[PDB]
């Protein structure tokens, strides 16, 4: 995509050389924003094929409040195997915080339901947020949330969402996070009889791993193509009832994929 | 300041009327980003007078872990008055989450000292965060955190910071929040022997109240002036040991103030 490729070139031209956790080294920049008007089409990168099944399954997985890769397996999604433990468990990550943020007094708060109700009953609210950044349980998480905080906004029957990503594997992860939250907005908009609006993406440590230079240059030389369109062929009775078949996407004529190693 | 003034112009050009809870009506936009190179100067608005006195005191107050107006009062700062209960208690707001976010297993986390230990031993970390958005105790707070989430970054011996403000009263609160965090960056940096880099501001519902238009236009019709300079005259043994007096602001020649009624 236009913005996606500009953000990539930017890391190359401005990124600072940093030594990271994995000891691989990256080119980093701090703070950056991208806006995506959903009216123009789904933000699924075209300069590289991306499987919507991957994206669509992990998201449904979160909305389920599940933190065990079992399900993700029964559908060939593996990006979460490396971190899950012996029993395929990752701890109180994303799903757990979205669906059951544990209170100190021993209760649970369902941010999604709350958010659903706020959208339906009080769209002007400026407290329509949901964050996975639970300081009290980070140590228990197999890994700290990258996309850790997002907020919904409504104006003229349009539903927007701004995502704050503290850490961002520009080449590997970004394309997926974008599509995922873009897909969630659509779902929320459907269950709330709203029209989709803007998807604002904000990042903290935005980086490009040193051993991704080649794949990047390659991708940087490809011409982007019109964005596809997302079709949801059925409206479940809730936001926790969508399924893989429900979504469809036309107009996706991407360039072939580009293989790259993941940094552990 | 240019950034602040351009922001105000932006909300006026691309804003959209919205009805807030105080039923006052705002003109808002969603998502925005501005950077301030603390090296260029201290970001205290000049197109309108501000009192560093108050800013400092509220900040020292946060760093204390105090959520009771008594302190603020013993110092003539009264902005929080409106929201304090009969005992000057605001609930587990800012200061409390910073110094003692309560975990579910009876623990309490001091996000401030943590960040200080990280800026010292693992500055390359991508998870140097402080969150005030504690979903668990949100119902006990007098107000839901506006400046609710921030992140630090280090590069070339310079400390940077990015703040996510879910809600922003562009005319009233913004000026103070900016100067405040900028003030925190200089302090952190001093404790860690770093140099000040950039302060990046990112916002959610960035609005202007209806009763603030004539004033925002008056201010908007003013020429900015050179940013003042911040001078610390003592390096305390800890970030929690600063006193009002250690701070010295230089060359601040602002225009006259401008009164506008706060929205309850
Ligand atoms: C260093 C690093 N670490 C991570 C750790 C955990 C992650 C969890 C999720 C995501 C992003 N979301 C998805 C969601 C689905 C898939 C993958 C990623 C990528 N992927 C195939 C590639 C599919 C494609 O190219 O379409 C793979 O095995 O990489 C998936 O099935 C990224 C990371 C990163 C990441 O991007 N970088
Ligand atoms: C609608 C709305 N509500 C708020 C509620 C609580 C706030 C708490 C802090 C701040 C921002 N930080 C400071 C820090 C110091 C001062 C004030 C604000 C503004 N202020 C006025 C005096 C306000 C008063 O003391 O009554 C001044 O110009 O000195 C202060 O002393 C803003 C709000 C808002 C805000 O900006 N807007
Ligand atoms: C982390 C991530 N996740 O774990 O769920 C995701 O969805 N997208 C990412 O971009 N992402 C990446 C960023 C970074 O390179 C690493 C983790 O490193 P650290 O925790 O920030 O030190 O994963
Ligand atoms: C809230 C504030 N604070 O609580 O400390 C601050 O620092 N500055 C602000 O700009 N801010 C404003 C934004 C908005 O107009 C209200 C909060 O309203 P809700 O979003 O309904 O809670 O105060």
């Amino acid at each position: 995509m236009k913005q996606y490729l500009e953000l990539m070139q930017k890391v190359l031209d401005e990124g600072t050389q940093k030594n990271d956790r994995t000891g691989t080294g990256t080119l980093s920049i701090f703070g950056h924003q991208m806006r995506f008007n959903l009216q123009d089409g789904f933000p699924l990168v075209t300069t590289q094929r991306c499987h919507l099944r991957s994206i669509i399954h992990e998201l449904l997985w979160f909305l389920q409040g599940d933190t065990n890769i079992a399900y993700l397996h029964e559908n060939n999604v593996t990006i979460w195997d490396e971190w899950a433990d012996e029993n395929g468990d990752l701890g109180p990550v994303y799903g757990k915080q979205w669906r059951a943020w544990p209170t100190p007094d021993g209760r649970h708060i369902d941010q999604i339901t709350t958010v659903l109700n706020q959208l339906k009953n009080d769209p002007d609210s400026r407290r329509i947020i949901v964050s996975a950044w639970n300081v009290g349980e980070l140590d228990k998480m197999a890994l700290a949330p990258c996309h850790a905080f997002f907020q919904f906004y409504v104006a003229d029957g349009k539903l927007s969402c701004q995502l704050y990503q503290r850490s961002c594997d520009v080449f590997l992860g970004l394309p997926f996070n974008i599509a995922s939250y873009a897909l969630l907005v659509h779902m929320m908009a459907q269950q709330c009889d709203l029209e989709v609006g803007d998807f604002v993406w904000t990042g903290g440590d935005t980086h490009l791993y040193s051993n991704h230079m080649d794949q990047t240059h390659l991708q940087l030389s490809r011409e982007p193509r019109p964005l596809p369109k997302l079709i949801i062929k059925r409206k479940p009775e809730s936001i926790f009832d969508y399924r893989f078949e429900d979504f469809e996407i036309e107009g996706y004529d991407p360039h072939p994929g580009i293989k790259a190693p993941v940094a552990i």
